[PDB]
């Protein structure tokens, strides 16, 4: 069945929108919750989507189930413990996944996410919390794994916390700051509270990604380019729109994050036009393919192989240099980077 049946690299995907049906129930249950449903398979099919959505539609698939992990210590634990296992399936040898610690708290943060009474959890502990369920889940199931720490568009005061968590916790098992949700809102990579946080990220050593480009303009990837310093992309679809700067990011070898199967079912590639990854092949740009929230998209790394394979003419080969583009573009230090490359290459001769 699989597209591609070797080990793989991933580094972009929300552990938020990577848990397991059947745990929101058992904690939806097992604290009052209640979802809009008692079985997995329900549970499923309205809180996972298959065709194109609006954003409204797509964040309270969220506040659907958010309730339910959030505030709750060994659910945190949990879910990144089986976020570990669900890798291990699809066959990944490698893996960074990004999350918003706020949005898994429930004190310590104004506003407090998902309704939610108050509490005693902290955006500080929830970092250790996923950071223990993630190296249980490196040694059971021998994937390696690594995590990002989101901030977030619309709150810019979260971000100040979101790298001095970075810092906190580096190597084990943070290594980057990201910026997520909602690239549309104006002037939104400039707001002082991320500009300064990025700029702390250089100043101390933590590599960083960006969002930019999957529903917004060319402009906001510039602005993660030039004024936030990114070393990557998060998608970055939209810079084929301005072509000097497609150009540039050409030269000095730019790594975009991307992701197939989101993009359709997000609105930000409609069906009838290039997929800006086949251009992307095409141009020989360092890429990688990535699952985003298969959660959500009720999909699995080989949804996205799949699709690429069925539908544009992705061959073995490009499927090679992207998996190593992505080891090389991973946040590691540059030994544990060798011994990645190293594995890759002798997985795939
Ligand atoms: N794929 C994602 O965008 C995503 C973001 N998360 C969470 C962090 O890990 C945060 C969820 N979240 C909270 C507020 C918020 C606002 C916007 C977005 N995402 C977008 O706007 C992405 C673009 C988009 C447009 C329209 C439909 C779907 C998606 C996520 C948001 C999990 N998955
Ligand atoms: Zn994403």
């Amino acid at each position: 069945t699989p597209a591609f049946d070797k080990p793989k690299v991933e580094l972009h995907v929300h552990l938020d929108g990577a848990i397991k049906p059947e745990t929101i129930l058992y904690y939806g249950k097992r604290r009052g919750i209640a979802l809009p449903a008692d079985t997995p398979e329900e549970l499923q099919n309205i809180i996972g989507m298959d065709k194109p959505l609006t954003l409204p539609d797509f964040l309270a698939k969220f506040d659907y189930y958010m309730p339910a992990i959030a505030g709750c210590r060994d659910a945190i634990k949990r879910i990144a413990y089986e976020f570990v296992e669900m890798k291990a399936k699809d066959g990944v040898v490698y893996v960074e996944v990004r999350y918003s610690p706020h949005l898994l708290a429930n004190s310590k943060v104004e506003p407090i996410p998902w309704n939610q009474a108050e509490g005693d959890l902290t955006p500080d502990e929830v970092v250790s919390l996923v950071n223990q369920g993630l190296q249980e889940g490196e040694r059971d199931f021998g994937v390696k794994v690594r995590s990002i720490l989101c901030c977030m568009r619309h709150q810019p005061s979260w971000s100040s916390e979101v790298v001095e968590l970075c810092k906190k916790y580096r190597e084990q098992t943070v290594v980057a700051i990201d910026l997520a949700g909602d690239e549309t809102i104006e002037g939104s990579s400039l707001f002082p509270g991320h500009v300064q946080a990025y700029a702390e990220a250089v100043k101390s050593g933590v590599h960083r990604t960006v969002h930019a480009g999957e529903v917004g303009s060319a402009n906001v990837v510039k602005e993660a380019v030039d004024t936030l310093k990114t070393e990557r992309l998060g998608h970055g679809y939209h810079t084929l729109e301005d072509t000097t700067l497609y150009n540039r990011l050409r030269q000095e070898n730019m790594h975009f994050e991307i992701c197939p199967w989101s993009s359709y079912l997000t609105g930000a590639w409609k069906p009838d036009t290039e997929h800006a990854v086949i251009r992307f092949k095409n141009d020989q740009v360092n890429y990688s393919l990535n699952t985003d929230d298969p959660l959500i998209f009720k999909s699995t790394l080989d949804t996205d192989y799949q699709m690429t394979k069925k539908d544009m003419g992705f061959t073995e080969e490009e499927f090679k240099r992207l998996n190593i583009n992505a080891a090389k573009s991973s946040f590691l230090p540059e030994d544990e980077k060798k011994e990645l490359l190293d594995l890759l290459y002798k997985a795939y001769r």
